[PDB]
């Protein structure tokens, strides 16, 4: 690990190298990794040198509060390392209230609960038809055969691009959220605009009903959005579109392919699932980016310094064991699920609607075909942490003769 030179402002016992990229106890899961952030030898807020050295507020309070005070916590620098978080520009993620407002409404248009609700039954049908496809089989590789292709397909669905796009532009988003080295985050964020450029001017000049078309020919301010900025909206959206669903899917079916009680328990009771979803969301929280301090400024007693970066985990607040009762045990009745896996304050995720739709739909009809499987003998499930964190592969087994079609 390469560790940056501790800040002179920065006191020594505050310290604490977590590399949010390669956590060491990776090997025990991702979420049992961050987790070692809240032990009792860790303070409140540390200072990792690794990734050129920043804040880590560790508590599900001092996160909340964190993201609650745009003033002194701003979006304009969100990502970790300073490179990515400066080259990072995309709308309305960049930009702090008031600003985002009136952008953050027309990505509402385009992937708020309204859309979910008009393209509901094309997610149950894509659903039932991929898992009835595999049932058969007796076997398959989670992540390349369902978890990505799933909400991946809806998503270009509602955005109007071809599914024969989707390699191209997966293997760009992952640049971005889980660097492998080969580019840079503007590399990555450059090609992905070289794609939408044209796309954009396309359908500027004949728009669509699809998303990108709706975002391109958007009004904000009372006046046409940019080309630029139409760019940037977009952007984020194919980010969040095939990266962020695609990976909790597979943290879910790995634990229900663990969990006999807990799939019997959805069969028996579907009018559960929406609170195991909940809970999954919970337990499985996988998104961790944060802000940059606007000026000094003492928070919970530690100086902070105008220029620093500070993560902020939304996976950390709902494991955080002062906010969830032994928290890394799945439990679908928990009266209060506490959680900021879809973020907190003014930048509150849009597509947690879609998402919860997916998921939802995802146990119900996986559990309907497939009630009896787990993860194929010898397999060591890996996973990989970034901004989002996902899993390596999940091979799953089944008998057919357990299975059912509908
Ligand atoms: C399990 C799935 C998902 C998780 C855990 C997740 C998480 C998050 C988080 C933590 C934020 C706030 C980041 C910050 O405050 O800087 C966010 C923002 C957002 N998410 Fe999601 N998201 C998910 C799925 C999606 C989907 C399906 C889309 C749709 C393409 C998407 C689009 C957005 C947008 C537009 C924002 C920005 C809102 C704003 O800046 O005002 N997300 N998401
Ligand atoms: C942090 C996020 C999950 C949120 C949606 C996709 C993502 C990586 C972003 O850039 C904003
Ligand atoms: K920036």
């Amino acid at each position: 690990a390469n560790l940056a030179p501790l800040p002179p402002h920065v006191p020594e016992h505050l310290v604490f190298d977590f590399d949010m990229y390669n956590p060491s106890n990776l090997s025990a899961g991702v979420q049992e990794a961050w987790a070692v952030l809240q032990e009792s030898n860790v303070p409140d807020l540390v200072w990792t040198r690794c990734n050129g050295g920043h804040w880590i507020a560790t508590r599900g309070q001092l996160i909340r509060e964190a993201y609650e005070d745009y003033r002194h916590f701003s979006s304009e620098c969100p990502f970790i390392p300073r490179e990515a978080g400066e080259a990072y520009d995309f709308i309305p993620t960049s930009m702090d209230p008031p600003e985002q407002r009136q952008f953050r409404a027309l990505a509402n248009q385009v992937v708020g609960m309204p859309v979910v609700d008009k393209l509901e039954n094309r997610i149950q049908e894509l659903a039932c038809s991929l898992i009835e496809s595999l049932r058969p089989q007796g076997q398959c590789n989670f992540t390349e055969d369902y978890a990505e292709p799933f909400p991946i397909r809806i998503f270009m669905l509602l955005a109007g691009l071809p599914e024969e796009d989707i390699p191209h532009l997966k293997y760009l988003t992952d640049q971005m959220t889980r660097p492998d080295g080969s580019m840079t985050f503007a590399e990555a964020k450059e090609a992905l605009y070289d794609y939408l450029i044209p796309i954009i001017e396309q359908r500027r000049q004949k728009p669509g009903t699809d998303a990108i078309s709706i975002v391109a020919n958007g009004q904000v301010n009372g006046r046409p959005i940019t080309s630029d900025e139409a760019k940037r909206m977009c952007g984020l959206l194919l980010v969040g579109g095939l990266d962020t669903v695609v990976n909790f899917l597979s943290f879910s079916m790995e634990f229900l392919a663990k969990s006999p009680e807990h799939r019997q328990e959805l069969i028996e009771r579907p009018e559960r699932i929406p609170a195991a979803c909940e809970e999954l969301l919970r337990r499985f929280s996988l998104v961790a980016d944060g802000r940059i301090l606007t000026s000094d400024y003492e928070f919970h007693g530690v100086q902070l310094k105008k220029g620093d970066q500070i993560l902020l985990p939304q996976m950390l607040s709902g494991l955080d064991e002062r906010e969830n009762a032994c928290p890394m045990h799945v439990d679908f009745s928990r009266q209060k699920v506490s959680h900021t896996t879809f973020g907190h304050g003014s930048h509150l995720c849009l597509g947690q609607h879609l998402a919860r739709r997916e998921i939802i739909v995802t146990l119900k009809e996986w559990l309907t075909r497939i009630p009896d499987f787990s993860i194929a003998p010898g397999a060591q499930i890996q996973h990989k942490s970034g901004i989002v964190s996902g899993v390596q592969a999940l091979p799953l087994v089944w008998d057919p003769a357990t299975t059912k079609a509908v």
